[PDB]
DNA sequence: TATGCCCAGCATCGTTAATCGATGTATATATCTGACACGTGCCTGGAGACTAGGGAGTAATCCCCTTGGCGGTTAAAACGCGGGGGACA
């Protein structure tokens, strides 16, 4: 029962926009946000975001830097935590 | 003289026994052919023995090619609907 969506690299320009939106609104309950490597860092940024979890090392140094860039971006007022 | 009576006389039927011949069944012998093994004779195409050499084995390095992963469009596969025209009787 948590609230969430999924962020793959399958979707609809317009699909993909609703939900980002939706995310970053002030007033959202899902804390519950899951992304790609290359689809995920793709682009966009996400400024309510305050922890990242890595499953896995993304065959190479720096996709996943980026890949928290995403969430580390100048807006967060919350820290950081990865 | 004709008509019933005595004394032979071969063919009618059936039954017994000996005989020539056909059929069925052994039983040891004399052909028929078809060999497969051996020794006869000879050739050399293989075996046996030795050499020499170059192919192929292996090992050590290289670098090209094949597989992989990924993501964007953009055609293609997929589906269905509908009804016509070919299959099949």
């Amino acid at each position: 029962g948590i609230n969430f969506q999924r962020l793959d690299g399958t979707v609809p320009s317009a699909q993909r926009r609703i939900s980002i939106d939706h995310f970053n609104s002030p007033d959202s309950n899902d804390f519950v946000f899951l992304l790609s490597t290359r689809a995920g860092g793709l682009g966009i940024n996400l400024m309510t975001a305050d922890t990242v979890v890595i499953f896995d090392s993304d065959w190479n140094p720096q996709a996943d830097l980026q890949a928290m860039a995403r969430a580390h971006r100048i807006g967060q007022k919350n820290h950081v935590m990865v």
